């Protein structure tokens, strides 16, 4: 059988496949182990600058593989549900097409960016069992789309479609079902365009940002920018600019 | 009759201010009997959540101000009404007409939104020199996009739940007069749900945006547990698998 | 030589107008200074309620005026590029036209309100040269629009129109081209309909607020609220109101 995580380089984006269609994409110790290995090697690797994540057969993920979890299988790793509760440093996109629920939900939310097939399902339904989603969904859908919209999937733990989120923003790129991996391909492609440290470290800024104190809000921003003004890539930014050709990224 | 009318529905409280001849504004024993309410609707087992509205047709028009001159004790412990510490289970505002002021500040303070068509809200107080200070200015920049929060405040001016559900201000808009029927059916798509995880999921999402991102998960993690544990947890499992509703007990 | 910054008071609004339209409005170090001044000007002139701060000839803001840098002047002032770093106390809307890129851009997000002509430019594009954002828009544009349609153009560098922007709360008056001034000036007085120290205090809590511990918010709101109370204009207000007559506001 083919591997449960495929990875893929292509140029400085790495693609990320949740590789078991017929269980829907199902997170057990396998694809859990996978997604935080492919989140270290993106982390890891000079040459990489942006993640895709997305699902083998029209379905992204439905989330944790309860069948797995009772035979005995461990389903956290160190990052979590795959990474849910460590996502990767680099910017990573979702490319979601179909089934999306619960656990894949949260994995999406763990991610910076989301390109959808209109089709697509998300939901955080815990609250229907007498339970609580714990994989993060709580902590971030508040901050991606209005205060109480959130709540009240939060609160009723129904479904939503890529079609009804994409008016708050939470869908970046809305396509049709079918096209959502090659519209993140392209997404993506925007991203590596730019200065593989200075992506990283504009994603960074935006996450810690909203922990920061007013008063050290600049300093701190100011301690990530500094390596970055300083870096190789910055020389070459500016030196193609001069020369009218495209820059040559290092990652340094 | 009372001020502030209280009728339990299975597990939902129904909370309504009964002051319409003085558009339910909020003197001493509004602001008590709401106070009250909160109290009841967080203490009782078999209570899930509340919807709070107004009688004849206007929510609130916010604080009494003759009530205020004569020198009623108008703010309870918890603020105007339960502005200042809201109730900690799931609330709905089911509001038609007149929403001013003290009266907007008092849907801020609930989780979900119904309203009428035509229900007004806003934040008026810097057209008389005032700040408003029962939560307006810390909860409806967060709400709706935070330029449009920073000028209604600034403005004072009025603004429609028509114009505010352009915003994701409003659960649901309704044609006037149907707030509170389609609120019950909101609240019934909740309490068809756990007691206590619709209480604590709630709870993650106000307390989630004060923790620091390297204590979240450990933090969220205290709230989970006694979830976990629950008495429902387990019925929520069992009930699923023997293709039955569940039935809740709040422990 | 005209003065890089032009400075008119119309009854309790300040109005500021970046004066170098041959280098499409550009912060150079005479720039960056007139602005800082500016803010203090209004800051500290009881008699005034509001700002609003435009570019003559057309266009806001070019951002950081690179010729200036280049050749050494010490473009940043107290406050930063103009006033990104630490803002006017009061309120300040910006009056966008035309180019507002950049550094333009970070001006107008550590402005409070934005009236903009529809095809008035925004954009951060400093990752296209392996450079992060350093004038605040990294703090701040992810709390005015969608955190994940910030992060998008954040991390591509896509410049994005009035146009586009305004159904996601960041445009408060999108209005045709060449009408920004002037809607900007009818909002302004909107805002100077009311009491000074009011609206000051409005928006210092907002502002503020996001930095508050829950169970101290009601108290650190409490003591901005104290002297407003006991204030001048507050008497006014409730008399005027009472009258129903323009009240007459003093700054007390």
């Amino acid at each position: 059988m083919a591997d449960e995580v495929l990875i893929e380089q292509r140029d400085r984006v790495l693609l990320i496949t949740i590789n078991r269609p017929d269980a829907r994409n199902a997170v057990n110790r396998a694809v859990s182990q996978g997604l935080a290995a492919a989140a270290d090697q993106l982390d890891s690797s000079a040459d990489l600058s942006v993640a895709i994540i997305t699902g083998a057969g029209g379905n992204f993920c439905a989330g944790m593989d309860l069948k797995a979890f009772v035979s005995g299988e461990a389903v956290l790793s160190e990052r979590g549900l795959g990474f849910t509760n460590v996502p990767p440093r680099k910017p990573i996109i979702a490319a979601v097409e179909g089934f999306a629920l619960a656990g894949g939900t949260e994995l999406v939310l763990s991610c910076d960016l989301v390109v959808a097939g209109r089709s697509a399902k998300f939901g955080i339904p815990e609250v229907k069992r007498g339970l609580v989603a714990g994989a993060g969904g709580l902590l971030r859908l508040p901050n991606r789309i209005p205060y109480q919209v959130a709540m009240e999937l939060a609160l009723t733990g129904e479904s939503f479609t890529a079609e009804d989120a994409a008016k708050y923003g939470f869908i970046n790129r809305l396509v049709d079902d079918g096209q959502a991996l090659d519209t993140a391909l392209e997404l993506a492609a925007k991203i590596t365009a730019n200065g593989p440290l200075a992506v990283a470290a504009t994603k960074r800024i935006i996450i810690e940002s909203a922990s920061w104190a007013p008063e050290e809000a600049f300093a701190k921003q100011g301690e990530i920018l500094m390596p970055i003004f300083v870096s190789e890539d910055a020389k070459e930014g500016a030196k193609a600019f001069a020369e009218k050709r495209a820059p040559v990224w290092q990652g340094k």
